[PDB]
């Protein structure tokens, strides 16, 4: 029952960072718990990240869940699942900020990224729809059509 969406069409190299949160904001139209987020790993290979992940309300920047964990990499261009220590719940139609901030080498990026995309059950055909936006400043570079944070983990209710 573990699902993810995955907002970017390609993938392309390099991203950097020295210490800025990529973010993303984003609502959905239907209630679920997210479990984590998928990350674009290193160019080069073996390595690993430090990386503190959270999920924040946005209008009051409050944060709902945060951990600060890691992953280890190969270089290729697939995406690594980094948890949060429990689910978070996300209402509908609430505008969430989604944060990543790796501490590591460079690694790939997302481009061709959707403003919406939708996660349908093959069981019942319920569409979970996400739209993505922009978090302006203190983003790594991250937008709606590049960067990081390519993958929401999550289950439906």
């Amino acid at each position: 029952k573990e699902c993810s969406i995955n907002r970017f069409q390609q993938v392309e190299s390099r991203w950097g960072y020295s210490g800025t949160s990529d973010r993303i904001r984003f609502s959905v139209n239907k209630r679920i718990f997210v479990v984590g987020f998928g990350l674009y790993g290193s160019i080069h290979g073996p390595t690993d990240y430090q990386v503190n992940i959270q999920i924040i309300h946005t209008d009051s920047n409050t944060v709902l869940g945060q951990n600060d964990t890691g992953f280890s990499c190969d270089g290729s261009a697939s995406t690594f699942r980094v948890m949060f220590k429990e689910p978070v719940e996300v209402l509908p139609n609430v505008n969430y900020t989604a944060c990543a901030t790796l501490k590591g080498p460079d690694s790939h990026y997302g481009t061709k990224g959707m403003r919406k995309v939708t996660h349908e059950s093959p069981t019942t055909g319920a569409k979970t729809c996400f739209t993505f936006c922009y978090a302006a400043g203190n983003n790594n570079g991250t937008s709606v059509e590049d960067g990081q944070i390519p993958e929401v983990i999550f289950y439906t209710e």
